[PDB]
């Protein structure tokens, strides 16, 4: 079919969403296209090539509170920002798998740009901003990532008996699967911006 | 080569710290012990029993912290416990990616309760303080996932020129390999334990 960047990376995606990132191969997506593999070669060289371009289109597509309102406080951004990272990640099967250790990509460095310079704007030195913007995706990425392979893990095999518990796990683990993991997102989400306000805010104070 | 859980483990741990979770494949773990498919195949069946078993063993030979000593504090718990999960994580290549979406194991079972009566003790209900576990969790799986692949990505293909950067980003990813992630994380960590903090102490308070 189609193999301009764009529909590489909507073929990609789709086959993303099918068979998760072990399926993400060359010689599959080959299939999905409709194509030979030195043809699809000629496009895409390797799975990093292919990954590295994914992260960048998910967060394009479906990220869309990557920067603050005007007059919006930090942590008001960091609190919407992340929801939208959340929900851009989750849209994809193994999304948050495939943003791992990816760095900004050229198309994002304006948009990255400003999310630093808007967090020193509002007190916060370039690294404890940058630790406070770490913190929030790696919490993301980690909520994400437990959440997607939890469901796929349901589908190979189930859990052992609810008999054998002890009763506060047991409880914990109806807690955990009462919703698809947005409470507790939520719930941490406010306790590590609310930390990052303590410290901002004791500048100099032991704290 | 020996074919009990033990040996069979040892041999997929040191396979997947060669190899990564992409190199874990029952074909692969066979050579690796010098077996034919059907025989490991009486041993391990698929890919996620072995993974949900590896993700319990690693933290049986290098997770240290997993219980709070004597008269200790809930947020020094947290802090040692992290520390403690992140460098199990970290030891092994794609360790974090291992765990994910577990749930704890049947041999992990009185650990995990003291875990969650000991937060329920300090103050947290038990949904609270699931949260904080979980948050605290999370974000552990996130920071080492994302040093874990960024190192792996650093192997593929190399980041772009410097040259094209702006300053405030090029001056974050300085920063951000200015070692190994453990600054980020430590500070992110203290980030999200007062956090826990604050909303602890509030109790009915508008905080
Ligand atoms: C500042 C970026 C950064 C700087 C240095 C090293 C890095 O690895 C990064 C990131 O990876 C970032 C992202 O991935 C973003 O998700 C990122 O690229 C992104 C975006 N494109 O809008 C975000 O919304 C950010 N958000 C907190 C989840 C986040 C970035 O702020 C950083
Ligand atoms: C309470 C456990 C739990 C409850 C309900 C659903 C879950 O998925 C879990 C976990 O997955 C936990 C872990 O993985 C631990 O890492 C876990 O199993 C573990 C351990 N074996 O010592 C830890 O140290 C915990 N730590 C915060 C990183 C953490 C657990 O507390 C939880
Ligand atoms: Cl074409
Ligand atoms: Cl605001
Ligand atoms: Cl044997
Ligand atoms: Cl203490
Ligand atoms: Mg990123
Ligand atoms: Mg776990």
């Amino acid at each position: 079919s189609r193999l301009n960047r764009e529909s590489v990376i909507d073929a990609a995606l789709e086959l993303l969403n099918e068979t998760g990132i072990d399926g993400l191969t060359t010689r599959k997506l080959a299939q999905k296209l409709g194509i030979e593999q030195p043809t699809l070669y000629w496009h895409v060289k390797n799975k990093r090539a292919l990954l590295d371009a994914l992260a960048v289109e998910i967060l394009a597509r479906h990220h869309d509170y990557s920067l603050p309102a005007a007059g919006e406080s930090w942590q008001s951004f960091l609190r919407n920002n992340a929801m939208s990272f959340r929900r851009a990640l989750l849209r994809y099967r193994d999304g948050a798998k495939v943003h791992l250790g990816t760095r900004p990509d050229e198309k994002q460095y304006d948009t990255v740009e400003t999310q630093l310079r808007f967090m020193t704007e509002n007190g916060f030195s370039l690294r404890d901003g940058l630790y406070a913007i770490s913190a929030v995706s790696h919490f993301t990425l980690g909520a994400v990532l437990e959440q997607q392979e939890h469901t796929a893990a349901l589908t190979d095999r189930p859990a052992a008996p609810d008999e054998n518990l002890p009763p506060l796990l047991r409880e914990a683990l109806q807690i955990m699967d009462s919703d698809d993991g947005e409470q507790a997102f939520l719930h941490g989400l406010e306790s590590l911006i609310r930390g990052f306000e303590v410290q901002l805010t004791a500048l100099l104070q032991i704290v």
